């Protein structure tokens, strides 16, 4: 199009447990879902920037860093089961059927993303529009250990290989491996409405360098490496 | 009885050159290991396996022993960290009338090991007659079982497309290998046999303890080892 609507959607339910109210906790100076919103607002390539919560404390938040809130999310996909996509229709859907509004291309940033770089988020949408096959970007990072390798305990702390036959493979010898960093998600509109699978072969990445943000010792640490320089 | 550390150091590399005595926090990598051995206290011995004469000098310098030159055709691209093992208790056995009880090859690459994780790791090894080695392992932070490739021209597939939806909590868990040290009988080490089995147990270590890929992952961790 000749005007362009590409809009970013930060998911953020409440009821985290081993971290309580992950989402609004204290991540150096601003609550965690701040820096997320500051990114998408620094990187200046969202014509808007949506929080999609059913929490109250959520949303407050995301009004005072100027996150719009134009619905609470339903309660049927503020649970344990419910997926990003899904999430990420919801509110597409909700822009279509109540404001007219047919965004072009749409970001999902998730909500524990101190570390994300605004410019990620540009270059991801101009991958993404620079191959027309193209129906997803999103971040993902090199596994720094062979996934081939990989073993399992049992309840006795035995080791056992999900695939003995590579005991002694060099790793160099196999298939690089890389997951979803869990950072953002670009899509073309109709890739997220029409439940297009995220990864598979009409998709690219936006490779990442080498923070999991899991447990409250975790949030420590990155405390630490945020303001190292 | 006679407990030992065997730190195989070969010049040779698979990716970053003489990687094994690259500064990190302005020590050769290999001096930290040497050093938690050390402080560890409960190694008879700290020996360097190398067939390099600058990993030797920096092994001698740092307090270890090079009671051998390391012979090429175990520091080469293929042979394995058993095999390097192998050759040091036969040598000790054979030139030095040395028989060790226990064994633990320990790497040179690994800054964040624990001196006390070394004497636990022991302590386990020698509990049950049925435990031939016991390593360093860690958890992987993302399922494995959803990891992506990707084609020459970047795009994606999963290896287990059927887990595309699946939550992580709905999967079973996976570790690695930390790459720090490895207990074992000696007689383990000697018959080959091996370390990813049922034999085996680990101590965990959380994965921010475990680190390199890049140079600015070789920053990075230089700093966060110093705020560790
Ligand atoms: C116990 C096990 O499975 N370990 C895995 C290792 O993987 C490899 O790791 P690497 O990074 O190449 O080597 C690890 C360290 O050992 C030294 N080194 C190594 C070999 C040698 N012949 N002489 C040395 O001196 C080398 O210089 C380096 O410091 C890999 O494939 O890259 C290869 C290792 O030989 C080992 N593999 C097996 C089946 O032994 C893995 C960590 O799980
Ligand atoms: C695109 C993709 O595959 N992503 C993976 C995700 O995995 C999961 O990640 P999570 O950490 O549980 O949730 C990610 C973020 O979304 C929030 N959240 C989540 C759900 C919701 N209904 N409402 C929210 O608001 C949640 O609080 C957190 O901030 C996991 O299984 O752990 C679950 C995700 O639903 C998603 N899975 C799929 C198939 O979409 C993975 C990262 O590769």
């Amino acid at each position: 199009r000749g005007s362009h609507m590409n809009i970013a959607i930060i998911p953020a339910r409440g009821g985290s447990k081993r971290i309580p109210r992950k989402n609004i906790k204290p991540f150096h100076s601003k609550p965690m879902i701040a820096w997320s919103i500051l990114a998408a607002k620094k990187a200046g390539c969202f014509e808007r920037i949506i929080v999609s919560t059913d929490d109250a404390e959520i949303a407050a938040v995301a009004l005072e860093y100027g996150a719009e809130v134009p619905f609470t999310r339903p309660a049927e996909i503020a649970n344990d089961y419910a997926t990003t996509g899904e999430v990420i229709s919801h509110a597409i859907n909700w822009l279509i059927n109540q404001q007219g509004q047919v965004p072009e291309n749409v970001c999902c940033l998730y909500a524990t993303a101190p570390f994300v770089e605004p410019d990620d988020l540009c270059q991801g949408l101009e991958l993404l529009t620079f191959n027309k096959e193209c129906q997803f970007v999103f971040s993902a990072t090199r596994f720094s250990f062979p996934i081939q390798r990989a073993i399992k305990l049992d309840e006795s702390g035995w080791v056992s290989m999900f695939h003995p036959e590579y005991q002694l493979t060099r790793s160099q010898d196999l298939e690089e491996a890389y997951h979803d960093a869990g950072q953002f998600y670009w899509g073309k509109a109709n890739a997220w409405l029409n439940k297009l699978p995220i990864f598979a072969v009409h998709t690219q990445v936006v490779l990442l360098p080498s923070q999991d943000i899991d447990t409250q010792d975790d949030w420590l640490r990155a405390e630490k490496l945020f303001t190292l320089r």
